[PDB]
């Protein structure tokens, strides 16, 4: 019974998604709390604040389409009528699968607002504070470049810097939710144009599912027990019983050539 | 025993609404303890306050819709008599299961009245207050904007701040209200118009929707099991025995041209 | 003998009418304790007390009958001799049931008198009161609505505010106990009326009753198997196998015109 | 072994007596202790006090008497010789289980004294006091209407504040014994008079308790039976297959007139 | 069942994969911080820093190579048509399981940037400060040299510390992203030309890994059981009885020349 | 089952070799922690730390080789073609085995650093330090030979002793990995000769393993039962009867002659 | 299953050493810690620390050889060919198995350094010592036998002394590896010499021991068993039936002159 409801949840991929968008939250969570900070630099602030921002999108977006085996096999197809478009609804699936980590991290990192100040600390728009009129501009990337990571200057920059990190967390979740829902408007017109285009009635496709997962785990439990069986077979021609007989009457020593013989595996 | 009181919770629409209900309650709640601060700008407060009182609503109405299998096949057989009426019945339960969620994250999110303050704290009609004849209009919306997030002004300025702010908790509970009551007699009336057009007498419809619930079930595992026995039969052919059978006496060696024909599955 | 113990209990209209309401009391508890505040201000405190004090009886009330299956049929039955009588009295079970949520609520409400407190605290009869002589009428307004949610005047004032209070508290607990003592004497007098006239006797009643459960259950459990089989003979005559059966020997490929035949329900 | 000793306690009146005491004890404690206040006003301390006095044992006596089934019978039978004087004795016993609630919150509300010292604390004889000559009557009014809830006079006050309270705790408990005496007293004489009454022998009376609790349980089971084969002929004849039925052999598709039929339950 | 799970854990290359690296990084972050403290000196410092970095990625490379048995066949066909290519293909997953521990260290170790400050903080350059003009180059390396370790001098210098001490953690982070991304990308492409130059189709393939782990195992079960078999017949021959046998009727006594004969195994 | 996995942990090389390895690391670490304490003297402070370096390295080298009872059996052979070359890789196997624990030790104790401190305490190159200049050499032995034990001395020696023992830590984790990396590269050459050398196939060598283990089990079930039966009859020749029978009808008095031929076990 | 892996423990040589090392520890740390001051006299110190630190080991060592049951069996053939050298080989494993506890007591106690220090702090060498130019050969006996038990000179003299026992102790430990080193040599070249001279092969030795064992334990068995008979064949033949037997139907009564008759074993 245990393993109906293992399968059970297996299939299910409201399930599988919420567990990869779980260990996202979970995983992002760690990292930028522990191994997170600004270098507080003049022109290196802003590559720093965009790595963690973008890089780990593209890693787990990589991820997600290459761990995917049906990925290898209509690759193998593609690479060197009504199946091309059956080819392209199943690697639509994959995509389907594959997105929810990216957009996750994303929406996550955004909303929380953290990386994106110090991604873009050095854009703030600097024309109606009294105190940026004098500094000359070098020294003007020095003070701007010092305000996410810490404060020692007096109670007049203390309070312009928080206003400017306001400003910007603002900016960072607006960004997020624009995020969140182009994805999810996206998601619901590309699922919507792929039924329009599936040639497919609604109970051929369940059918055709079916077909598809049955398909595969037959086939590696019939290729793998029918090598098994060849393989017995050369092994008891070279020693002369089968490998699980009880109580072998007969036995057969090796010569000199079978050693040579069974050494190559026929493919 | 498990699994009977496991469908039998399963078919309970009160319990599935409930659980989706609760779900969204502690998840709002979450969320906005979290991720939830006031930019204190002049011109931004408003689209930050409305974004997160309206886009979760849009965002879980549309995943209420999509999730539901159903929901695709009737779009199916719209996209491009009685049967008009009955797809129009389907389609009003998903609306009935799907809308719980958007409804109950605005009561409770109305109901807390944090994101009302924060979204119209601007709006606030200073006419008949003592400071605020003097300061000038731009000044007003500085002093205006700073309210929410917190309090640094003389005593008199947090005397008329949580004036004003106790103001906008009231009337964000009286639009929770509202909502609610709306809601709660359209669903009402929209049940009785059902009700009413319905060209079913009251069990005709039992027969109907188990009728729909069998047959969906019936023939996955109908289809499932149609396309194993054939491919169990594909691979009979090709390998010379049936996957599952024991003590197979005859195994016959795939030749070059018949790795080739199993590539295709047929469709 | 789980099961047993269980239906047992589900007959109970005692156990079940005493779970309602302790369920009702302990979430009015959890409600007012978390999102109730006064207004405080002039004119809003009255809709702000009363809107919690009866919206959520009237949404309790059409809940308890829109929940109850058998008020639909009872509806279908009367929307577009003997059988009005007992459609009557079925309607009145309903009624029975359906009402302990709503005076519950209210009863514990104006019991606890917290929420009456706030909505009568303006009509409050101020003529002999040495304060209140000299003070504008806006200004009394004013001064009368901040009683409720705190006090910050001197001690005098907080003397006929705790006596205002204590007045109010009195008026809410006796409003409580004349809904409390009018709702038990009408449904006595109901009870009377509905046996006085049930045309049926005391024993007639029992198998009316122990009828209408039976021919429900049964007719949905006939319904489900009949369609069940129905299924499962169209399945037989699409693949020529029946879904449950072991060791199919005749297997037949459909055609591309019995996936249109069985597109169709035939309802 | 359970539902033997469950019944067991079930017929063992002294068990249920005990328990319905025990819980009014523990209702009427947490009860008081959270929403009792005294008004402290001049005209309205006693109907507060004389409310949460008298209204809950009428509430319970009701209830005690409409929640027992056997009573509804009994007023059917009187409702529009030997059999007058049995129906009398049910009635009586009826009485009996019930009168057991009011009396027991009477008692225990009395002995405690918190509310009858509220209820007629206006009502002290103030003859021989010294402080109490020159006050007005309405100063005297007021003043003794405020002792019960609390005390911010002058130590003499709250001397003479507490003599007044250890009268009105010991007038309260008198009571409550008198009332004690006088229930039990009424209760002995009462069974006394019935046991006189009663047309019955010793035994005769055994077998009539017995044959009244098994006819009641019996007439339902057998209704209930009944009704459910006669459904189940009704959806044989319907259907072409009897409900339970395992490989139904033949199955009749209904028509459109039968629906109509089955639409009634010829009651 | 045990074992079920347990096998279907070990095919699963992701859960071996995820297992190696969590155990690098573990024992990566221990070593750390236990045995690491920079030697503070002037021309040992790079070594030191460089040796923790690299030294143990070629030792885990080397040791992911050396401890995979089949590495040890493919070689020995190495050492002294399609072979080649299928040669070539097991090396390629050899290699794939062999990498990620190499490159997990050298990433988590840039990640956390504490080796590299160290390796690096000699080639620190310091061209517009104000402190260093005046120093001698060798008195620059001594104060140079110190700055990772710890600090003892005035506030300016543990400022200057501090600065280029950021500087050098960014520099580490973005080798570390830079590395992380560079790998995945190269090992995409290199499953992409590994897939391209696949003489097999993607059926054969799972023929042909299957067979190789069937053909180990069972050659090894094979080879263990007849080299038993010959040995207990040797037994037998020299003591007269079988090794497993119960109630041996015939025992034959050794004599001189049949130990040295069962001296030697004839291999 | 349990014997199962232990007999399939007691194969795994890796395993023995992890537990020998984390073995070593644990009793090193208490042996160093509890009784380890410099000399301080001018002449023996090396010899104290190069025993503890050293001396167990070879005491556990010898215990590797000797505790492996095959050891014995080969040096037997040894003492006073193709047998020769299997007696190599026998013997190669056992030093593989047990190596892994005096170089585990060396690494740990290495790496760890305390013991080199003391160890090479006295051969500090002083040239470059301003207290040493007048210092007399006796002296100046009685100050550098007081530097790793414990510091009483000015801030300044406590500054150039801590300068000292972070170079000696460096030279001594230098000295750690320079032994890992030498050990793991010749381990890997010598596995690779090892190979090259071997006059077996890759098949040839698991049925030769397998030989070697099963050869020696079963000859020592063999000779002891057979033993045991030899021994049994002598007895049933002396006594009469045989040791396990039940119920025994002739018993042999023995004489005294007996006593003297039962005496000797006749080898 | 228990039996099973009890005995294969027994069977286990260095399972039974490593307990009894550890238990030698145990009990040494214990001895020490509380049985164990210094005398601090003159003549006496000497003796006090040789004691402890040699006795146990002679006592340990007889008793290892006198608790080993075959011990006192070759003892009785050597006590008033081959077989000589057979007798030795037994000997040699016998010490083998005692001469663990002597030397793991002396080489913890050694290591330890405690007693060692006691022992010889007389035979301190005080000759470039400034205090103890002056004092008297008996006073300089007097000062130098107080060192090891407490200080209560002034700061020159616990300098000196705890200069004296951080030499003391060096010498101690170094003397404990200088033993365990020449201890761990004599056994393995004593294995050797061992192995060198056995005239068995490398089989026939594992049939010698086994045959041993199970001789010991087979003539156990059955000399008990012959001796229970014959003893219930004399009860027979005085009492009349067997101890053993149920329901005996003849009993003879015992005579005067039997009692006098089983008085005597018969031996």
């Amino acid at each position: 019974t245990l393993n109906n409801i293992v399968s059970s949840l297996q299939r299910n991929g409201i399930f599988i998604n919420s567990l990869i968008a779980a260990l996202t939250i979970g995983g992002q969570q760690l990292f930028s709390s522990s191994t997170f900070s600004c270098p507080c630099q003049v022109g290196k602030n802003f590559y720093y604040g965009s790595a963690f921002l973008v890089i780990p999108a593209l890693i787990l977006l990589v991820a997600g389409f290459a761990l995917r085996s049906q990925m290898w096999t209509i690759t193998g197809e593609y690479c060197c009528p009504l199946e091309c478009k059956l080819a392209c609804l199943r690697f639509f699936s994959i995509t389907g699968r594959a997105v929810i980590a990216p957009l996750t991290w994303l929406a996550v990192t955004l909303l929380t607002g953290t990386y994106y100040e110090c991604a873009a600390s050095e854009f703030a728009s600097v024309d109606h504070y009294p105190m940026f009129d004098n500094v000359s501009a070098s020294k003007r990337e020095e003070i701007l470049a010092g305000f996410p990571c810490c404060r020692s200057a007096p109670s007049d920059v203390i309070l312009v810097r928080d206003e400017i990190a306001l400003l910007h967390r603002y900016q960072s979740q607006m960004l997020g939710w624009i995020l969140i829902t182009l994805a999810t408007i996206a998601a619901l017109v590309s699922c919507c144009v792929a039924k329009c285009c599936s040639p497919l009635t609604s109970l051929q496709h369940c059918y055709w599912t079916s077909h598809l997962q049955n398909e595969r785990e037959l086939f590696e439990q019939a290729a793998e027990q029918h090598s098994r069986l060849l393989m017995m077979h050369r092994i008891k021609k070279l020693f002369g019983f089968i490998p699980g007989s009880e109580d072998v009457k007969h036995i057969r020593i090796p010569s000199c050539q079978d050693w040579k013989d069974i050494s190559v595996p026929t493919l």
